[PDB]
């Protein structure tokens, strides 16, 4: 295994180093506004060295943005595809590339057989070529790598089945900045090349000057280079026709033949395209070939890529004709005039890359190596696209909840083969496809119109119900004596209980377990653990009595704690935000111990009085002028007091101190240690009253944030043996700090209400001497070092926080893990900050056509880990990566893949069993089974199950942590007959494994295996 910590890779371009050296000056470069006047030696190309030009027709089809997916399909995409089929069939030299498989599958299944066969023919002959082949062209900032793989697999599995092709070249022309997680996943999925477009205009200029726009993109920790993927970065401001033929859009726009008037389009540079004729073809060719030769100066080979397309292009038949005929006339002229020394033709993306690599093999070019990312993107001036790291945070959090539900449903149901009548494959395909659709670069990004966001939310709600159905049917089958099991596949044997989604204060949707002497004495509950190691974790349920005790299925008592159910209300009468306790339901909390990838059953039983193994939390309401808070049968009376500082400690864990406003002030790790200043604060950013306005995409603050005025907020302290908390009702945020014995959990119920032009940020202030350095993750896969640059504006120092961020000095580290992607930064030494929500009245001129005024309450979740790190083996100062400790990684897993909870719905569960998976191997803490998916339906004689295994890299800090079992996924199901290593999409077999044993992977590596069973 490669060492991902101690060996600094030697690369030609390292993006953090490049950023430190770059000046980022925004000067007028002439017709190429953000470049320079390109010059070329006309004698560079001659009869023996011609410029080979591939014009690649394309149509960017957003799966929802200004219209829903189905609205665009009906108005535009179905016509684009039907006309592409007709025009390509009739014009054999014409070509077209297609990226979004969600639309292609929607179209193809509506075709008659005659057309399906014609379509397969133009794909097989190479005229219509799929690029990337994912369900969507995903966002690369907020998306989790597991969902990027899910959607790539959904589209490519569909393509292999119906079109018999698997793309090896990727096309990503629109995500707003680019992540190295993409080449990581693509290179492990058979890809050989990729293309990107939205990178900072200053980066395009810098790399263009050094002819470093094509590079071998490797991961930041990859010393050897085995993760490298050839990457082409386009050079100009847009992927539209005016910015793809060459440096001068006033000239290129004249070669977009859809802009002459009848289509309702024009050229903003005021010179319209003109129909090519025999009397103007020589002059038109001389203008066009000159743009091509200028663009070719920015690259190292004599093979030039010229994309020809834009949003929802190639719809009407007249448009296919106007572009095709005019370009055919230009090609016939240019290719016949030796003096140009050009051979131009329509081509596909793969054809371009194959020709570039033929040039490379002929020794005509060597390509530079590069590592790093391409965030934060700016397309012009100070317009940095860091707003979409937070926009529509409700749905960003929903994405992570559905991510987990899809994994758990696919894993729980994979253990068995299911009859078709159970509709298991049907519900899983629906869930995978709705979650995959939301990875679109206007879905999770929060950049679609309000009714489109509603469509995505409705689709995800249906996917969550599909997952619950599959999960609960699986649990009933796995835990019921086989000869008693009698399923009704439409019945709800269990309901899922989720404590953090939508969340307390967001939706009252959790069911109360109703017990009573005259109705039902007890209730079985089951926990599932999708991670491949034993896990203990506190779980909670709502119950109708405080006198409840817990037992495991061997009837062993389990210690429990009961607390009230508190809800916060904005009292319009008193103009205060305060808590009300339920007088009819209570929370019971206890530790569940669940096997690796397994299930554990517990029983909740009511009694007439306080049971022996259940304790009751105390509750203290701090506010002046308190009023009574009755709690029904709860046995401890609520206590009251004036606001005051307080300290809490659960178990042997840390001791946390809080201000009189209910916000953390310090953390003391152990009895002896110091009380380390760690202060939470809420602040607000505004919008500029002159100049450019923030919107769904852009973050353009009107200076540093200002503190939210807190008033004298009401603070609620609940102190229990197993779980304690401090909750405070602040303006727009009910902030909670929860302690269960280790790193605290923070929950924010964020309701920005009607505060227009406001962004609410949560900041942590510490005295960690971090300087200008901080770390943020990329797609939940890796942590990259960031350096705050005062030469760039505040919004440029904001980065995606898809799952965590940290700051550290020689001795101390503070890590903040998240349960949802949000934007954040470290704007001063010792600080961390993460945006909670933003409400913006204005459109930001990127096409959305509205502000962001559809905010809704969202429950954001986090874990806060303060640790000593002076004994940890960390990368050297020049290494561009950082790595989590064991505790921070486990805290992240606690947020993203919690135990699932099931409440048996009926009164008695006949044949109930107490555990499943007790014999599953408990793997090393850094290894995860990211995906377990049965790949065959019940009629297959040889069943196949796919596994994706991911091993992260945790810092060595002197904590032995030993005795773990080897995990061989190929023997998890019985009767294995074959074990193969495959690409991550499971579509290609790479290695037949000896002994049918799937070896574990190296740190920072991800591998896929398929086991076959007889
Ligand atoms: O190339 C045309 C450009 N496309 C914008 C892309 N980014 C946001 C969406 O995903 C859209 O595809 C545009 C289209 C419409 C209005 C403004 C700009
Ligand atoms: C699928 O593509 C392969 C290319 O290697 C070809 O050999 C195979 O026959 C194709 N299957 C069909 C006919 O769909
Ligand atoms: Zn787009």
């Amino acid at each position: 295994c490669q060492d991902v910590v101690q060996d600094v890779p030697n690369v030609d371009v390292q993006m953090l180093e490049l950023y430190d050296r770059m000046s980022f000056k925004d000067i007028d470069g002439g017709v190429w506004k953000q470049g320079w006047n390109i010059k070329y030696d006309p004698l560079k190309y001659n009869a023996h060295h011609k410029l080979k030009v591939f014009v690649v027709p394309h149509s960017h089809n957003d799966p929802g943005w200004i219209q829903t997916f189905e609205e665009y399909y009906q108005h535009d995409t179905k016509h684009i595809l039907s006309n592409a089929l007709r025009h390509l069939h009739d014009n054999p030299e014409m070509k077209f590339i297609w990226a979004e498989i969600s639309y292609f599958a929607r179209f193809y299944h509506d075709l008659g057989e005659n057309k399906k066969l014609q379509m397969k023919s133009i794909v097989k002959n190479g005229q219509l070529e799929f690029v990337t082949g994912g369900w969507v062209m995903p966002d690369e900032a907020n998306s989790h790598w597991r969902n990027v793989l899910l959607q790539l697999t959904e589209g490519q599995t569909w393509l292999k089945q119906f079109m018999n092709v698997t793309p090896t070249a990727s096309w990503a022309i629109d995500p707003f900045g680019h992540s190295p997680t993409m080449p990581y996943i693509l290179q492990k999925s058979g890809f050989k090349n990729m293309l990107i477009q939205r990178t900072h205009y200053s980066v395009k200029k810098e790399l263009a000057q050094q002819r470093q726009l094509e590079f071998l993109w490797r991961q930041i920790w990859d010393n050897k280079g085995d993760t490298a993927l050839f990457t082409h970065m386009m050079p100009f401001y847009s992927y539209d026709i005016p910015h793809t033929c060459g440096p001068d859009p006033k000239v290129c726009c004249q070669f977009d033949f859809k802009r002459m008037g009848s289509f309702g389009l024009s050229c903003p540079w005021k010179v319209p395209p003109r129909t090519i004729s025999d009397q103007n073809v020589a002059a038109r060719s001389d203008l066009l070939v000159d743009q091509w030769k200028k663009k070719a100066e920015l690259y190292r080979t004599n093979v030039l890529l010229i994309p020809l397309g834009d949003d929802f292009r190639f719809k009407q038949n007249t448009e296919w004709d106007v572009q095709r005929v005019n370009y055919e006339r230009l090609f016939e002229h240019i290719n016949s005039q030796a003096h140009f020394n050009v051979q131009a033709q329509f081509g596909t993306l793969q054809e371009y890359f194959d020709a570039v690599h033929q040039a490379e093999r002929a020794g005509q070019a060597e390509f530079p190596t590069l590592s790093g990312d391409f965030f934060t993107y700016a397309d012009r001036s100070d317009n940095y696209w860091s707003g979409y790291y937070t926009s529509r945070p409700y749905h960003k959090r929903m994405d992570r909840v559905l991510m987990h539900y899809v994994r758990a449903a696919e894993m729980l149901s994979a253990w068995h083969s299911w009859d078709g009548m159970a509709r298991i494959e049907e519900r899983l395909e629906q869930a995978r496809r709705e979650l995959s659709l939301f990875q679109h670069h206007d879905g999770i990004t929060g950049t679609a119109k309000t009714h489109v966001v509603v469509d995505y939310e409705q689709r995800m709600q249906e996917a969550l119900k599909a997952c619950q159905m599959v999960m609960q049917q699986s649990v009933y089958r796995l835990l019921t004596k086989p000869s008693i099991y009698s399923p009704d596949f439409s019945f709800s044997y269990f309901t899922l209980d989720d404590s953090r989604w939508p969340g307390s204060g967001v939706e009252d949707s959790r069911t109360t377990i109703i017990l009573g002497e005259d109705i039902l004495p007890s209730k079985h509950v089951v926990m599932h653990n999708t991670l491949p190691h034993w896990r203990e974790q506190l779980v909670d349920f709502y119950v109708s009595s405080p006198f409840v005790s817990v037992t495991d299925l061997a009837n062993n008592p389990v210690e429990a704690q009961v607390s009230p159910v508190w809800s916060w209300h904005h009292d319009t009468l008193t103009k205060t935000i305060h808590p009300q306790g339920s007088t009819t339901k209570y929370r019971i909390i206890f530790k569940a111990r669940v096997p690796p990838m397994g299930l554990a059953t517990y029983v909740l039983t009511i009694s007439d009085s306080k049971p022996e193994h259940t304790s009751y939390a105390s509750n203290l309401l701090l506010r002046k002028n308190p009023t009574s808070l009755p709690l029904g049968q709860y046995p401890e009376d609520v206590k009251f007091g004036d606001p005051r500082e307080i300290s809490l400690r659960v178990g042997n864990g840390p001791t946390l101190a809080f201000s009189e406003q209910g916000l953390l002030k310090s953390i003391q790790l152990t009895q002896d240690s110091p009380h380390v200043p760690v202060h939470f604060k809420f602040l607000k950013y505004g919008v500029r009253s002159h100049g450019d306005r923030s919107g769904a995409y852009l973050f353009l603050p009107n200076g540093p944030a200002s503190p939210v005025e807190l008033g004298q907020p009401v603070v609620l302290v609940t102190k229990g043996k197993l779980e304690s908390s401090v909750s405070v009702g602040l303006p727009s945020v009910v902030h909670q700090t929860i302690m269960r014995g280790g790193a605290p959990e923070i929950r924010n119920l964020v309701d920005i209400g009607s505060l227009d032009n406001t962004e609410i940020v949560m900041r942590l202030e510490t005295h960690i001497d971090s300087g200008d350095i901080f770390y943020t993750d990329l797609n939940g896969l890796q942590f990259i070092k960031r350096r705050r640059l005062d030469k760039l504006p505040l919004q440029a120092n904001y980065y995606p926080i898809p799952s965590g961020m940290f700051i550290e000095d020689a001795n101390t580290r503070l890590t903040l893990l998240t349960g949802q992607p949000l934007g954040g930064s470290s704007l001063a030494s010792g600080e961390l900050e993460i945006m909670q929500d933003r409400r913006l009245a204005s459109d930001d001129e990127r096409g959305l056509g509205q502000g962001v005024l559809d905010n809704k309450p969202v429950l954001h979740i986090y874990r806060l880990v303060l640790e000593k790190v002076n004994n940890c083996v960390r990368p050297s100062k020049l290494h561009p990566a950082g790595y989590l400790t064991s505790a921070a990684h486990k805290a992240s897993q606690s947020l993203l893949d919690p135990l699932d909870k099931f409440i048996f719905a009926e009164n008695e569960w006949i044949g109930a069993q107490g555990q499943f998976g007790g014999d599953h191997p408990s793997a090393r803490e850094d290894l995860d089974v990211s995906v377990m998916r049965r790949l065959t339906k019940s009629s297959a004689k040889t069943q196949r199950v796919g596994y994706v295994l991911h091993r992260t890299n945790l810092m060595q800090c002197g904590t032995p942590e030993e005795h773990t079992q080897k995990l061989d996924v190929c023997h998890l199901l019985p009767n294995v007959a074959r074990c193969e290593r495959t690409t991550l999409t499971f579509l290609q077999n790479l290695e037949h494994l000896d002994g049918m044993v799937a070896p574990e992977v190296c740190p920072m590596e991800t591998a896929a295996y398929v086991s076959s069973h007889s």
